[PDB]
Parts: C-alpha cells; structure tokens; sequence
C-alpha cells in the first residue's frame, strides 16, 4: 500500500524527468534536495554571507548589507520552516553561485538580491498533476562600467550547475563611466520526488 505509493511516485518522477529536453540535464544535478534542519540552513547562509563578503573585500566591490544576505535577511536570526528549509537550501545554493560569478565580473557594487518568498515558506495562502519545473523569482541590482555589464550577463547565461532565465534588464543612472543595472531573474528548479517515512 505504501510501497504502490512510492511506486507511482517515482514513475510519476521518472515520467516528468523524462519529459524534459535533453538540454536540461547538466541542471538536473543541483536539483536535488539535501536534507537540511532550519539551523544546518541558517548556518550555511551565514558561512556563505562571510564568504562573499570576504571575497567582496578581496576584490574591491562594494556590498549593501541586505545584499549580502543573499535574498534570506528574514532567516539571519529566525529560523526558517522545518518543510519548507530543502527548497530553500537549493535557493541559497543556486542564489550564491550566480553572485559568486557575477563577483568575477569586475563589478563595482552590489547594491539589492530581492527574493519573494516561495510558497512553501508560507503554508497561509495555499495529489494531481506536478510541474516539471517551477520558478523562483529574484532580481539583483548592481553597479559598473559597460564591460562589466556585458561579461554579468554573459556569467549567467554561461552557468552549467543552476538554471537563471534573464527576464528583464534595466539601466539607469549611477547609485570607466558607471551605469545602474537592474535584472529581473527566475531560478528553475526541476521537480523532485518525494517519499514520506
């Protein structure tokens, strides 16, 4: 009864990978979820907050304090969800990758990493069919000359281990010559399975 359970899981899954362009594989990888309490999590997004501002340091670019936190300030004293701490390790994962290579760009600020909630921290306004995939949205705000503009989107577009769709960029005035960029991003992450105790 609960091993049928399982196996229509897990055919579901193997169905839903399947469907998939084989161009997706490398993303795959990194989609899976590693067990992590909230505190393991809070841990992780703390070393990697020292770790980036230490290198930030190294590298001489400026970085905003809520930057810094990597789109997870909420989690910096409080505990995230014990369900909802996977997904959001996947998230913080992903997140510090894209701002580690955006770091090798010759940036001159990194200034905003907004991250909506997902649903699953907020379990208040919430067995069919799952999606493939499912987007986690963000936007990043920084600042730097054109050639460093031009190499932050090739970092992103180029990345083999996390999916960042590029959905809108915009340029304004400063906060060589320095310009304001603004990107509007969605993470993809491809759908797992699951299997209570």
């Amino acid at each position: 009864s609960s091993n049928e359970e399982l196996e229509k899981e897990l055919n579901r899954y193997a169905k839903a990978v399947g469907s998939l362009e084989t161009a997706y594989k490398p993303f795959l990888a990194s989609s899976a979820l590693v067990p992590t309490t909230p505190t393991a999590f809070q841990n992780e997004l703390k070393t990697f907050r020292d770790s980036l501002i230490s290198s930030c340091k190294k590298k001489n670019i400026l970085i905003t304090d809520t930057s810094s936190w990597l789109g997870f300030q909420v989690y910096s004293t409080q505990a995230p969800s014990v369900q909802a701490a996977s997904t959001l390790g996947f998230e913080l994962k992903a997140i510090n990758s894209l701002v580690n290579k955006l770091a090798e760009c010759g940036l001159s600020k990194f200034i905003k990493v907004y991250r909506p909630q997902l649903p699953i921290e907020t379990p208040a306004n919430n067995e069919a069919d799952q999606a493939p995939w499912t987007p986690m949205p963000l936007e990043i705000a920084f600042q730097g000359d054109r050639e460093s503009v031009l190499k932050a989107m090739n970092a992103i577009t180029g990345m083999q281990d996390y999916l960042f769709t590029v959905n809108s960029i915009r340029i304004r005035n400063e906060r060589k010559e320095q310009v304001f960029v603004q990107v509007s991003l969605n993470l993809v992450h491809f759908n797992q399975p699951k299997a209570q105790e």
